[PDB]
């Protein structure tokens, strides 16, 4: 049964599908990181703008 | 109809097509997205 198991695991189609799922997660996270980077760029620009007047004391 | 369409979805060739499209999407955006990681650290300080 362990042999049949190892054969079922390394089955090429299963390899392809696990790969597909991993790529799905990676690409979704890449898109999310792009959006978060855009938002962070806007936020840092606005903070650097306002802090100049809100300098100190 | 539902079953036939689920079969069309799980078709291997279309799976490859979708995956390749996603990888190319990575190459376009993540190909450029992996940049200026240290800019936020340099400016935030």
């Amino acid at each position: 049964l362990s042999t049949m198991e190892k054969r079922r695991r390394d089955s090429e189609e299963e390899v392809l599908r696990k790969t597909a799922h991993r790529v799905d997660l990676i690409a979704k996270y890449i898109g999310g990181l792009r959006e978060q980077e855009k938002r962070i760029k806007c936020l840092e620009s606005q903070a650097n703008y306002c802090m100049l007047l809100l300098s100190s004391m």
